[PDB]
């Protein structure tokens, strides 16, 4: 039985501009680094930056909607993105949907988005506005 | 300030098979479906699938090193890796390279894994057999 998510893994085409983004940028706590990756924590995620030549820096309108929300408070949203805004952080999307958002880009076009609200909330929402075909279990 | 991970959105090409392969073979939690989507939990983890006409079937060495961890538990985790190999899921890797896991595919091509540990037990493990050059914090 699967009781969680593990660890985030994302492949870097450089691994000192990368830690600069998720350490010094995004705050999260640096706990090693060796020539060909680092592990970081963001509250429990277990998130590892792996050197990998494979990796494009890939333009937004090139890849899928695959992407990473982080959480963060609505009293902490504005003054976060007001920092992404200030270091140059491209936005990929304009929020649309119920709960804060934030959608922007890591160094390598990962696609991320810092997220007020919980599935809890969303399918609340969803329950009094269903999308369209919505089946609830 | 970033407390951890909100939510994870994998693009999907075909709805209906990858809902089937996260509720029906990996065993996570199905909330809602709608023509576009679907929101599952795994333990704490919010998975959203999102339909999406841009997601290509991706072989895994057209892709990075990018992936996805679940955890599961010493005792659990030998027979489920067994049964997704009976299953006749695809795989992307074999050499642990970071501790006991499973190395398999979902059916766009998303690399996930079957981890057993958490970062503190990776830290422990690697200050023995260290990766190459590593340095801790
Ligand atoms: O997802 C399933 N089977 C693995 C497909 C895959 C092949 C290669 C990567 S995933 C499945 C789900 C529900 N009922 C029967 C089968
Ligand atoms: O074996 C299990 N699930 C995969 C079955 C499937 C085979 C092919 C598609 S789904 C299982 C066993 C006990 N409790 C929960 C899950
Ligand atoms: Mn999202
Ligand atoms: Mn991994």
């Amino acid at each position: 039985m699967l009781s969680g998510l593990n660890h985030l893994t994302l492949a870097v085409s450089q691994l000192a501009p990368s830690v600069a983004f998720y350490q010094q940028l995004l705050g999260m706590t640096l706990h090693a680094r060796w020539d060909s990756g680092a592990y970081l924590s963001c509250g429990d995620l277990w998130l590892c930056l792996s050197l990998d030549p494979q990796r494009r820096v890939t333009p937004p309108e090139e890849s899928d909607y695959t992407h990473y929300a982080f959480s963060i408070s609505e009293a902490d949203f504005a003054s976060f993105a007001a920092r992404l805004e200030a270091a140059g952080v491209a936005v990929w999307k304009l929020n649309r949907s119920e709960g804060a958002s934030h959608y922007f880009l890591d160094p390598d076009g990962h696609k991320l988005e810092l997220h007020v609200g919980s599935l809890a909330q969303r399918l609340a929402a969803c329950r009094e506005q269903p999308y369209k075909g919505m089946v609830f279990f």
